[PDB]
DNA sequence: GACCCTCCCCTAAGGGGAGGGTT
DNA sequence: AACCCTCCCCTTAGGGGAGGGTC
């Protein structure tokens, strides 16, 4: 049979023919020798229902080659099951995601905060643990706990680019007392000394969001994300962290400083 | 900043920036026209964080681009969502037919019979039903119905390709006394002579399976796809078809004859 | 040493078209 | 008018390298 008829046989495009004769995978019977036409046989459609067997289950050419030509290698099969069971999962997360989005946005019609999930290394910080009253006094008593430091050590350079941040130890926050620490990141080790101390912070995945304006404002940022772990069934595994990106020390208006709230989760 | 260090602050490699000023996304705050250098500011990273949060759910470049600058438009989130749920249905009937064939190719070390769907359009055919005692008596009664109609109707032409094939009224599979229905797929209508009638098969899904080899063993076949529609899940909805392929009137080797058994499912 | 630019070819499974040949 | 063949470029979201100029 001629190509244009075994292409009606099989329901199947010609040039699907063509590829399939190019790679090595379905060879008809017979070529013309002036021509080049090419003429088919039952078994060539024997052999067709069993690559459109295997291609619907998703296998790759260079695997359905392997699975008829070859040996029985069962060894193929199964990771493609694992490659499956993995995938179903990513479709089933963003489904949630992509419903959380909807459940906000018609409800406002305006997204003021997109929140991401990104992988942070692990860093080397110097770093001050202590309670503080009211967050402007933190701020305040911040800088000379960087002159100390920067005064009283050698060769203390800070990293490119820059990551200064603060780590929250509290479990449900409350505005009278906080738990806090101040880490800001170097590249190596030194001496010790006062309330100050060198440590390691290990790497993480995290969910993010970016805040743009002053700082009396930030709370409506952690409502968002307290939100985005209860709906899309993640689980809230160590300490949030809050990194400083703009400030008074590069800008004059505080309505276009910039700030970066950080959450590590799992999936549960 | 240079391109070197704020692709230290995204965390993504050069080529992304560059692909994505060229597209017109995320287009750099200034470039100089001497050397041809591209610098970004602060104001790039919030664009960055949205670019990838986009993307994270699944959304494709021009999807990101219409997105980012015509806001009020939202329907494709929806158009998104529908899609994600068909991907959805589709590897949960993957998983379950790999499943099958891991379990079917477990204990027997090889198999003969690979199912595949396949859609099957409408045709007019010329058919005549009645009951047998058996399929020998059924082989040896065919032609007549053949030789007749071509008598009475002249200039009658068949189709190209060649369908003929006989369906199985009754419920249950059975040996003996069968209730069975021939039909030959014609071009154009005709009249009625006694039995043989004129009617059109609708277009039906199915799956199917070939045989190859004497007619005796046939029933094995009707077998397999039997197992096959209760594990994974779907449901007969309409007669079985046996179409035939090679059979003596083409060759002589009984075992070089084939035959395709085709079961109409729904996915239930 | 360290950084940066433009230009060309590559990915999987075919799709679409231009141009030439025979009955 | 109908079939058939071969050659060339096209699709995603960026990767890899060569050659050459700039801090
Ligand atoms: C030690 C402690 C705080 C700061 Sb900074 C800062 C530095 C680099 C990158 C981002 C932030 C600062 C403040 C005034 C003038 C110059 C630098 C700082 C201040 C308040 C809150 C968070 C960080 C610096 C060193
Ligand atoms: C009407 C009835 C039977 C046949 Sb055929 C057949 C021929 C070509 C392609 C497919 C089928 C037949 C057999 C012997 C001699 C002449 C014609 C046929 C017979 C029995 C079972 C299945 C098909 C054809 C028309």
């Amino acid at each position: 049979s001629q190509i244009g008829l075994f292409s009606k046989i099989c329901r199947v495009t010609i040039k699907t023919l063509h590829y399939y004769n190019k790679i090595g995978l379905l060879v008809p019977a017979y070529i013309n020798p002036d021509n080049g036409y090419r003429f088919y046989t039952s078994d060539q459609l024997m052999k067709f229902h069993q690559i459109a067997s295997l291609r619907q289950l998703g296998f790759t050419i260079t695997e359905i080659v392997t699975l008829t030509q070859d040996e029985n290698s069962c060894h193929i099969i199964e990771r493609r099951r694992l490659e499956i069971q993995k995938q179903i999962r990513d479709m089933a997360d963003m489904l949630s995601r992509i419903n959380h989005y909807l459940q906000h946005k018609k409800k406002e019609r305006i997204m003021l905060y997109q929140a991401a999930l990104k992988e942070i290394p692990e860093c080397i910080v110097y770093s001050k643990r202590f309670i503080v009253p009211d967050f402007s006094s933190y701020i305040k008593l911040i800088p000379p706990i960087g002159q100390e430091v920067m005064k009283a050590n050698p060769g203390l350079t800070l990293t490119t680019p820059a990551y200064c941040f603060t780590l929250y130890h509290d479990k449900e926050y409350k505005e009278k007392n906080m738990d806090v620490e101040f880490c800001e990141a170097v590249n190596d080790f030194g001496k010790n000394e006062g309330n100050i101390i060198f440590q390691v912070i290990p790497a993480i995945t995290a969910v993010t969001v970016i805040h743009k304006g002053p700082y009396d404002s930030l709370r409506n940022a952690y409502i968002y994300l307290m939100q985005w772990v209860e709906d899309n069934g993640y689980l809230l595994t160590n300490s949030p962290r809050e990194s400083y990106i703009d400030g008074i020390w590069n800008k004059q208006d505080s309505a276009e400083w910039m700030t970066e709230i950080q959450f590590p989760v799992e999936k549960v």
